[PDB]
This record gives C-alpha cells, sequence and structure tokens, in this order.
C-alpha cells in the first residue's frame, strides 16, 4: 500500500540494497512499474517530475497511483515528487498525497541549500512526508553538516554523474571511496541521479525502429552495481523506460502504417518497460523484498 | 458531473440534436475529451469497449473518469460501456460505477436479443443506469415492438452504415425516412454506429505522416447532421480520434529520430484528437448546450 519513502529507503539502507525511483508520465507506464513491482515481489518508489504533473495534473497523478495501489495492496508503494524546485511545488505535492518530496537546491551555494531544505523538510515532516535533497563532487564533511542541521531522509550527493549542477563532458567515473565516506559520515539512505544505464536489448531495440541515440551512453551496470555496493538505495530510472517504451512504437508505426488502434502501440511498448523495471530491480536488489 | 446517460440523451431527444459518445483507452484520450468539452460547452458522453475495459481495468476506467468529472464538474458526464456483449460485462459495469450500458446482442434473432436485452435491462434500470441496445437494414414496426417490451432507454438502428451485425459491400447511404418511421415510433433517443466521418484535415495529416488508411473511407459530414436531423441523439466516435491522434505520433517520430520524451508525442497527438472532438461537438449541435 502507500507509504512514506523512508519507509522504503530505511530497509534498503539497513540490507544494503538499491530501490529503482520509476517515473512516469501517464497510465501506460504507471500500469508497466506496478506490474513489474508484482512480479518481482519488490518495493516500489515511484516518481513523477514537475513537467510529469503538469502534463497529468496533480490530482489525476496522485489518483491513478491511489488506484493502483488498491490493485495491488501487497506491494510498498511510495509516491515522491522528483526534482522540486521550489517550496511550494513540494507543499502541493504533499497536500495532494505524495508520500515522499525531493526539493532541488543544489545549484545554490550551501547555505541557500540549507535553509530552503530545512523549510521543506520542516513542512513535510509536519505532514509525515519524507524528503530528499541534493548537494555537491560532493565535500563528505559538508554533507554530514548538511545531513544533521536539514533533518533530511536522504541525500543525492554528486558522486560522478554527469547531472543537474554537476554536468561535465567524458566519461563518467564513480568516486567509490568518497561515496563510502559520505555514506559513514551521515548514516541515511543515499540517492544516485544521472545514471541511465540504457541496456544493450533496449538500446538494440530503439536502433533497430529507426532510432538515434546521439552518441549517448549512461552508464554500465557495473557502475549501478558498484553504487549500491557503496551504499546507493534508491536509483532514479527514467530515460532506460521511455527508449524502451518509444522503440516499441516506433516499432508498430514503422511495420503496420494503416495502425492506428492506441492498444496495438501500447501494448507491447508497456511490455518494454516492464521488462526494465523488472531487471532494474533485480540487478539493483529489491526484488523478493516484499 | 457523472449522470445516468438518459439525463443527457432525453434532452438531446427533446431539442432534436446529437451528442458525440467518445470513446477512450487511456490518459491522453480522456483528457483530450474533457478539454473539447469544456472548451465547448458542451455534456460529454464518454464510452469505454470492453477491450479498453481489459486494457485499463474497469477500476482505472471509471476512477480516471471520477478525477476528470471532479475537475469540470460543471459538465454532465455519462460513463458508457461500448458494445458490452454479455448480461455479466454489463453488470460489472453497473457494479463499478458506469452510468449507462450497452448491450449487443444484434446478431441474434429479434426473440434472442429482446430476451437478453430485456434481462440487461432490468438488472440497469434496478442500479438507476440507462441502457442501450441495437437491432438490424431495421424495420421499424418490429424497432417499435423491441422497445416497447425491453424498455430500452436508447436504441442504435440499422440504418445504413457497414457496421458489427450489418456489413454490406458498396456504399453506405443513410435510409433516412426509414430513420423518421424508426424516431416516430419508439419515440426514444437513438443512436448511430459505424458512422467514422475521417475528416479531410485529419486524413491529410495522417498520409503526410506516412501512414495509409487502406481504402477506408468516412462516411459526409451531411451523412451524420442529417441523421441528427431525422432523430439520432447519440453518435459513435472512436476512429476519427484514433487517426488523428496516432497521425501526431507518427509524425513526432518521423521528423526526429532522438525524440523519446512521451510528453512530446503525446502533447500533439492530444491537441489533434481535443480538436476532433470539438468540431463533431459543433457539427452535431452539443456545443453551448451546458
Ligand atoms: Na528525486
Ligand atoms: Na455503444
Ligand atoms: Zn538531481
Ligand atoms: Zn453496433
Amino acid at each position: 500500500m502507500l507509504v512514506k519513502g523512508n519507509e522504503i529507503l530505511l530497509k534498503a539502507h539497513k540490507e544494503g540494497y538499491g530501490v529503482g525511483a520509476f517515473n512516469f508520465v501517464n497510465f501506460e507506464m504507471l500500469n508497466a512499474i506496478f506490474e513489474a513491482g508484482n512480479e518481482e515481489n519488490s518495493p516500489l518508489f515511484i516518481q513523477a517530475s514537475e513537467g510529469a504533473i503538469k502534463y497529468m495534473g496533480i490530482d489525476m497523478a496522485v489518483g491513478m497511483v491511489k488506484i493502483m495501489c488498491e490493485r495491488y495492496p501487497h506491494i510498498p508503494v511510495a509516491l515522491h515528487l522528483d526534482h522540486g524546485t521550489t517550496f511550494e511545488s513540494c507543499e502541493k505535492a504533499v497536500k495532494a498525497g505524495f508520500t515522499s518530496v525531493m526539493i532541488d537546491a543544489s545549484h545554490h551555494a550551501f547555505e541557500e541549500n540549507l535553509e530552503l531544505t530545512s523549510k521543506v523538510v520542516k513542512m513535510a515532516h509536519n505532514a509525515g512526508v519524507s524528503v530528499e535533497a541534493e548537494l555537491g563532487l560532493v565535500n563528505p564533511k559538508e554533507a554530514e553538516q548538511f545531513v544533521k542541521e536539514s533533518q533530511v531522509d536522504y541525500l543525492a550527493p554528486a558522486i560522478g554523474t554527469s547531472h543537474g549542477a554537476f554536468k561535465f563532458k567524458g566519461e563518467p567515473k564513480l568516486d567509490f571511496e568518497r561515496l563510502q565516506e559520505v555514506k559513514r559520515l551521515t548514516n541515511i539512505p543515499l540517492v544516485l541521479h544521472g545514471a541511465s544505464a540504457i541496456p544493450d536489448n533496449v538500446r538494440k531495440s530503439y536502433l533497430d525502429a529507426g532510432g538515434d541515440l546521439k552518441g549517448s551512453k549512461g552508464v554500465p551496470f557495473e557502475f549501478l552495481q558498484e553504487s549500491v555496493k557503496g551504499g546507493i538505495n534508491k536509483v532514479n530510472t527514467d530515460t532506460d523506460l521511455r527508449i524502451a517504451f518509444i522503440a516499441e512504437v516506433r516499432k508498430v508505426a514503422n511495420e503496420d502504417k494503416s495502425q492506428f488502434d492506441l492498444r496495438k502501440f501500447f501494448s507491447p511498448a508497456q511490455l518494454a518497460l516492464k521488462n526494465v523495471v523488472k531487471e532494474r530491480m533485480k540487478l539493483l536488489g529489491s526484488a523478493n523484498k516484499i
């Protein structure tokens, strides 16, 4: 059923596994994520970006999740605001029924990031909602102070991905010892952003269907595995889902120019997305944890 | 808000206009239909086929509609089971919260069609839900007896479209005088099936995006207008929505092989579908009827 984000992530923190945090923008994505969690007996951490909330309406985003929870009442589910950019966006998500909110002030200096994060924490904790923040590479002693003073529930430290305020050109490299130091000093669940791991079969599906991935690479599965070993407990996953889904839409469009039954496009798209989610749950170690 | 189907169609019957009955299979179709009704100040008949219910789950089909009704509480909305094929399907739709159900037994002989329809009517009326049935071209005196004995709320008579149990080869032609006879004898709201228009702009968008419309032709807008003139009050509309929607999906796929943001595909697809709905509301006479 619907639970606070910290309930899912504290278990992962204690037991040393990662929970994929899977984005959705509509019914098809959400259904595939839930079926994957059901088939792998995995907790579900469901994310909606601010753009997804604008697209669906926050009432529909929460409403569809509540319907799905009732359909699979044995699965723990958290509903998380991904990259909230203002206090008011986080508060609206809290009021609408989200059970986790992320405030991204990582482009601000330490003091301003801490101040806004703490304000979000005060509001969210009063409503029983858990909070994620982001900090950058990160200095572990600054992360220690940031966590202790803010009371944030989980932190996304900049540890080597090209993402957000910490974009760089070049092969990403995981700073494992830095990760371990952040983990040891903060003793909270940690979150990895910017780690798309386009599986070989998904890449092939997308290219075969005529797609172009313009030298976009993501990271190898080993990067994700090593990150979990080092204490990452939440792995944001969106890009990989979209590529798998749209590969099947492109394929249907290519192979039958007369096809306009939406279900003929979106049933195979859901299946491909579901399979990405299932494999990611197995890779990160949340399978069979419910 | 969500209302019994006959509340919407009795008004259309009394005042001589038509209400589009628009199918959905997911959130994008539903949102576009609702925005059209809001923008044209039109009542809404929202339809889900048995296949759409299996695809969404009946809990999600009803649940999404209820969310949309709360977003637009001033719009009368009926939620209708399209081409129900069994008593049990109709009963499941009643129990889930549909406010109108169609039982299609038009492939059976009169006696058996009447028996099954009458059984559905008794169950649905006991729950305050309206019922549609289908009969075929139709003999008006048989339609008269069928309506009197079954107490069905609205009837889809076979009046010249190639559809369902009444498919023929050659050009479909409205039997206007037969329609008026059925209307005079039954004196209930009447329903038109199998009348896809495929507007020129929709056809152009689909073919420009590389589609193939496999020698499928729509009935002229004149067909639809004359049908309403003759007593049609509900016009089933699905094919035209799908073509407009998928044309935009195909176009996006064609013009950017690197695109996999679902919103980039489905926002223009929603807009195209919305505009088909708005134009149909204006054509049939339900615009400005709220
Ligand atoms: Na996040
Ligand atoms: Na129908
Ligand atoms: Zn981030
Ligand atoms: Zn029919």
